[PDB]
């Protein structure tokens, strides 16, 4: 039907039908009578899958030939969402096998809703591993992405009388069409036991084992003919394992539990065991395969050369002390020769500077679980403080405040700081986070090495979030600058000279009204829940954080009510204001927050005076298959983390290439996002990082913004009264206290701006015509935001490795 | 290469072939530089099993279209062994296969002990269902096997130290390619709650669900285009389950521990909760699933004519209450008109006389995790007490006899009459098993219901126990009587005209010493021990346990020792005695026994004086894998339980198939196997029935034979004394404390008898043409002992269906 989708040759159309027969009868063992919706989705994924085979082994193939540096992401997240379409996409075979079902009578878009989510990550950083992995196939790299395999990744959110209700996300529980385990690659993996000094060196002894087996996930590039390998471990007891009887073998559970659940907390660092368990787990079993490759090319110099580890931050930091293990107690390397070949190996990518998210562990949980490992985290220290000794003679405190050691209560190791000491490059993730790294809270680090620290701004895969989701808008694109721009984003920049052509105007505006109409009939056909289509969709989905101030846009919300109610028969730019993302399960906070979205929506939704002027729906789930719908239809992004505290932001990236205008704080990724496009084609509004530290150092005074602000003042009491709740009139007192006496994140203070700034997005709506011209601005400068745009700075700037955008032979 | 092994034509081995390579590369994703052996496995499995698919498929739509009597056989056991093989016989692709793989440059007997065994039986009865599914769809019967995926079967058993370990079987870690997950089956199976009585009958509330997900594997027909299935449930939490977070999710194993591991306690009943779940789950799943199937035919008057439910002993006897409360509790039937139908769907088979393996619930138990079929069984009891008494007027202790409620300690429900309450058939497993029931056990049943009680003499399948695991006796077999018997094996009888055949007697012996030669290398390969092939090989093999009198065995093996130290320079007929076995965990007699057998072998075999004239092994992991390597090999099959204790044995049908002759008891079948040989080519000895009871009346005291047999005495003094244990001289003081004043099974009694039979043995293994033509009158008389005749009788006397020979359309 549209031509970035594809060729549906004759040939091909014809051999997908035959094979899809195939499938449904020799693998699915059914026929048409008795076949289910679900058998047709699983014949498909097969006949797709078949695909990828050739070109999986010949990838492979050709890396053992050719023997290129090879790049290991490490990360305890991918959050891929589905891969069905995703594969078709890279494959060109979208428009074929959407020819060949709808002449054996299905609908391939019904067919698709059907596969689950691999939400085996929670957001921001999940997500930009998936996108960097598809960015590193496309660019032809020799990349491995390395994980757990969880039964159980984020769990599913429920609406519950207003409330987040959390079950378990069975996603693997019809079997997964997209993995190949490889029980010939079973590692063991040892924790506990304790060190022995012997003559030749120290040894690790009376350890428990668990195996782990390897999960392969193909990782296609797009239309390169490359497919990286996406490796997840998984736990297995060993089978003599507490081998009355009956007990002993239901005691396996124990040791496979470690590969069984992805921990939701976000937003708070848990010191569980089991957690730490993970870590070791997917660091351990990495490092063995690592290893294994390279011998299968003695000499550990050329290590460095032949490898690069990529932390994706401190989660799988315990690859540090794990290299040092092996290279030390294994191979037995000298101390400084070990150490260089793992700084020179490792690189540490920091995602956040908030500091109830940094990984600290109690050393009492090291010392039992992992006790060489903590002997070598000592012995890391010690030399790192001597040259920190030796370069700031006499600067005690920089010494204490510079440790991996941290003293206290408990003893814990700083495990940043150990991912500093033992990487050659350290970056941020925007460019004013990277900053905010190198001033603030690695100042001291930034001082004694200052070559190690670097920006990495993050990006976006053109192929998920533009190609599969908005097929509409990528093709009235194609129509103009042709297709190349699909992996060489900075083309779009050719569409500036189009931002005066009417016929282009019309198709960017229509696209979005198609995108905006099939959204609304998804929300009343999955939901039914009835919004009107001609309004401003006003979309804030990401997880659910005091610093992300979803606050924030519920007092605009409760502002606009106000105003409609205390003028009824002013006319006003109708909106439909959306909000979605979960709660981490312990975080009591996001979920009042939660509570009152919903509270305010049953109180909006129902008053007759405000008609279809105003509605307020809380998106339930929002995980990546919901975002590809969601994004698409949204008219305004709301980008509005207090400044300083969001370090890149990635959903902001998907709103602008999918047609969005953007209401934002200079925070993260919206300053180079403003940058590009000029400040003059976005809303930004409120405090700078600066104006945030002056209030500060002042102290922040929330009652001063509520004496001051009459329409504040409404809305707090409104809160208080039970307004929004006349049943349990004191249920948001825990918020109303926290906005008045201690809210981190000045919430009052950046109200008024924000309240002025959207008054101006509803002026620019009223005319269609330039909302679009500058719509048309902000998807032309998107460009930048290509992960592959990352992934080549990655490359070049630490990993010491070309990429190419040459085809492999089909 | 042979004849019954099948055609190997040529389009159909080029078609094998490209399926071999078509699966080894889109299934398993491998090529030929990179496949390991367990690769081409699987390809080979995926090769043969597409072969299955559209027989399947056409064989259930058949019995949708045709409607006929559907027979479920419920089993909380069925021991399958391996499939690869045996669905080669049974499609008649073992030779093409054979040349396909060959052709390919590989060993197809090599890639066949890849496959693990499904060992999800104890032994007999576990094995014996397996037979009958077999026999069934070789019968044309539409017959269903319901049973538990047990996550993992019985355990293997390693020796060390001549110690039984136990070691988890993990069978289906690499995955099982015989199975096909049914999702869209899944059904709610529950626990605990409470009863309420409201005005419309009473309601189970407030339960505990557990999900049961059934998983389909083929069963198919001898060359009949029959392809039946076994459906086996496995333990699924639901996705609210438990739904701090974390811990929700991991408690989800407790729901899943149901399907986790297959009970190996076959010695001695255990009333543990989590054995009655396993009960009662995989009744609730399947009577729900067979209601369905006989809903997509309101009237229940018909639900005995379309369905038949056989219960494999006791374990499964909750389907009598479960069906019962299906019909009044939620089809809302009268109790009269419920149990009618019960009554007339159910029927009981019998495995045991053995007390202590009686299945005999605490009510307490019951009363907590399924309170309505308690009351239900209540109900049961009264109303059938009510029966008794109006047959029996007065007779008061007759009505505590036949109560399913036991009064005492702990009350208790016999499980077994509650079987016979409720069933219009109930069986015994070979002639004099049935005549004991009658008589001793059920005698009062049998007073007040003669009608009902049945003989049905086990079998086992010729297509596994002859075909698959002798080939050679096969074929030459059929070169003189054709292919015919295979499924008709009372045709065998016709090898009684070749008794005097010098060409066909040379042929009997030339197969057994090329299987023992086989064997014999097997062992040095496998286990690195070295064996005389020419010596007789005295074989029992069998679980573990006291009345199956392993320890006479061991006596009589220790004479021969003995006899020839004391005569060195004498000539006796070389032995290679091999015993082997798994023992109960928890059964610690058995666990001596084992270590008995271990420590005489390690004198014996090591003894200078002894030579190759006498050796004793521990087969170590008796499983159906290893006894289709050993029964082949055998001469001698040792069937030497006390009289009236085994109920039949299958291990000797499958003996006198492969040609071993059978030193045995008059026990369980062995009394129709001598009847059909005739009873000169059978080696009988020791008590019968009578003689055991004659022995109880007056008191079995062992002291007597002690006093009175020499040889008997020094082998009593050399077991205590230390003689086969030096540094332990003490180890085996319970076994000589059990034989001397606890023996229940009176190995002392039949020792004489048992040695002076043994000696007639020896005497005929030295005349070799005497020994075979004796072999070719057991083959040829083994014909009764098919569980196709056994099939056909349930069929015929308990069902109410006719067997077909005729074939479905290929
Ligand atoms: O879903 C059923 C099972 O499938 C198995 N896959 C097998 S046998 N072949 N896959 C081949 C394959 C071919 C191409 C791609 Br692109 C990916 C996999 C997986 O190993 C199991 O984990 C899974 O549960
Ligand atoms: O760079 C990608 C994105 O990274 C995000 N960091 C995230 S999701 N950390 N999760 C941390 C975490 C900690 C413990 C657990 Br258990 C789970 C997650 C940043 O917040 C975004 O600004 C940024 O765009
Ligand atoms: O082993 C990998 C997985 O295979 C799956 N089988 C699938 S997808 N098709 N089978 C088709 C089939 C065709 C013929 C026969 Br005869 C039996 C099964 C099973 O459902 C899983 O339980 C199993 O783990
Ligand atoms: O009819 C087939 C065979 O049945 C056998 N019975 C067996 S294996 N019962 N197992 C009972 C059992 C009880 C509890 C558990 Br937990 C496990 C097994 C008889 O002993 C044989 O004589 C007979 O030939």
């Amino acid at each position: 039907q549209i031509s970035v989708r594809g060729l549906a040759g004759v040939e091909n159309v014809t051999e997908l039908k035959k094979n899809f027969n195939r499938h449904l009868h020799f693998t699915l063992v059914k026929d048409r009578n008795v076949a289910t919706p679900r058998d047709y989705y699983f014949a498909l994924a097969h006949t797709v899958r078949d695909h990828l085979v050739g070109r999986w082994i010949r990838t492979q193939q050709h890396y053992y030939e050719k023997d290129p540096k090879r790049i290991y992401y490490l990360s305890l997240e991918f959050y891929m969402g589905r891969t069905l379409q995703n594969t078709m996409v890279n494959l060109a075979l979208e428009n074929a096998c959407d020819e060949a079902t709808y002449q054996l009578g299905l609908d391939m878009e019904e067919l698709e809703e059907i596969e689950e989510d691999a939400g085996l990550g929670n957001g921001g950083l999940g997500r930009l591993a998936a996108c960097f992995l598809d960015s590193m196939a496309t660019l032809g790299l020799a990349a491995y992405g390395y994980g757990i395999r969880y039964e159980f990744g984020i769990f599913n959110q429920k609406i519950c009388g207003g409330w987040q209700m959390e079950e378990a996300d069975d996603w693997l529980r019809y079997g997964n069409p997209w993995e190949k385990a490889r029980p010939e690659f079973t590692l063991p993996v040892h924790f506990y036991g304790r060190v022995e000094h012997t003559s030749q060196g120290a040894k690790w002894v009376d350890t428990q084992v668990v195996l782990a087996m390897p999960y392969d996930t193909p990782v296609p590039g797009y239309r390169n003919n490359v497919v990286n390998t996406m490796r997840l471990w998984s736990a297995k007891a060993p089978n003599d394992f507490n081998l009355g009887y009956i007990q002993a073998v239901l005691d396996r559970n124990l040791a496979e539990n470690i590969s069984r659940v992805l921990y939701p907390n976000d937003n708070f660092f848990e010191g569980k065991e089991l957690r730490l368990k993970q870590e070791y787990f997917v660091v351990a079993a990495t490092l063995q395969d690592i290893i294994r490759r390279f011998k299968s090319s003695t000499n550990f110099d050329a290590f460095p050369d032949k490898v690069a580890i990529q932390l994706n931050d401190t989660h799988p930091s315990l690859a540090i002390p794990e290299l040092m293990r092996v290279l030390v107690d294994l191979e037995r390397l000298d101390w400084d020769k070990a150490w260089e070949v793992t700084v020179k190996t490792c690189a540490y990518t920091n995602h956040t500077v908030l500091p109830e998210a940094l990984e600290r562990w109690p050393v009492h949980l090291l010392e039992t679980l992992l006790p060489r490992h903590l002997q070598i985290i000592y012995e890391i220290n010690q030399r790192f403080l001597n040259r920190v000794a030796a370069a700031f003679p006499g600067d005690v405190d920089r010494l204490r405040r510079m440790s991996l050691v941290e003293e206290g209560a408990v003893k814990r190791i700083n495990m940043a700081h150990l991912c500093i000491a033992g990487s050659h490059a350290v970056n941020g993730v925007a460019r004013i986070h990277s900053e905010i790294l190198k001033k603030t809270i690695f100042k001291d680090f930034y001082e004694l090495e200052p070559h190690k620290f670097q920006n990495k701004t993050n990006g976006i895969t053109p192929r998920r979030w533009l190609v599969l989701c908005n097929p509409g808008l990528a093709e009235i694109i194609a129509e103009r600058i042709g297709e190349e721009y699909i992996s060489d984003l900075d083309q779009l920049r050719k569409l500036l000279s189009y931002v005066d052509d009417e016929a282009f105007i019309r198709d960017v505006a229509k696209v979005k009204q198609e995108n905006k109409l099939k959204f609304a009939a998804y929300l009343e056909r999955e939901y039914k829940v009835h919004i009107n289509p001609n309004s401003l969709f006003d979309v804030q989905v990401k997880r659910i954080h005091e610093y992300k101030r979803q606050l924030l846009n519920c007092l605009h919300v409760i502002t606009l009510y106000n105003r409609i109610k205390k003028e009824p028969n002013k006319f006003v730019v109708p909106r439909t204001v959306m909000i979605g993302g979960k709660a981490a399960p312990g975080y009591h906070m996001a979920k009042m927050i939660i509570k009152l979205i919903t509270a305010i929506g049953d109180v909006v939704n129902h008053d007759p005076v405000v008609g279809d002027r105003l509605r307020v729906i809380f998106l339930e789930n929002y995980r990546v298959s919901l975002a590809e719908k969601v994004i698409p239809a949204a008219d305004l992004s709301e980008q509005i983390s207090t400044a300083g505290t969001e370090a890149s932001g990635t959903g902001n990236m998907k709103f602008m290439l999918n047609g969005a205008l953007t209401i934002g704080t200079m925070d993260g990724a919206n300053v180079e996002m403003a940058e590009e496009a000029g400040e003059e084609n976005f809303f930004i509004f409120g405090m700078r990082v600066e104006d945030v530290d002056r209030l500060d150092q002042r102290g922040y005074n929330a009652q001063e913004y509520y004496d001051r602000i009459p329409e504040l003042r409404q809305i707090i009491e409104q809160l208080s009264s039970g307004f929004f709740s006349p049943k349990q009139p004191d249920l948001f007192k825990d918020i109303v206290n926290m906005l008045m006496h201690h809210d981190r994140f000045k919430v009052f203070a950046d109200y008024e701006e924000y309240v002025k700034c959207q008054e101006r997005v509803s002026a620019l709506y009223k005319n269609p015509r330039e909302w679009t011209r500058m719509v048309i601005r902000n998807i032309a400068t998107s460009g930048k935001f290509s992960s592959d745009r990352t992934i080549a700075q990655y490359a070049r700037e630490i990993w010491g490795v070309e990429p190419s955008r040459q085809r492999l032979p089909a």
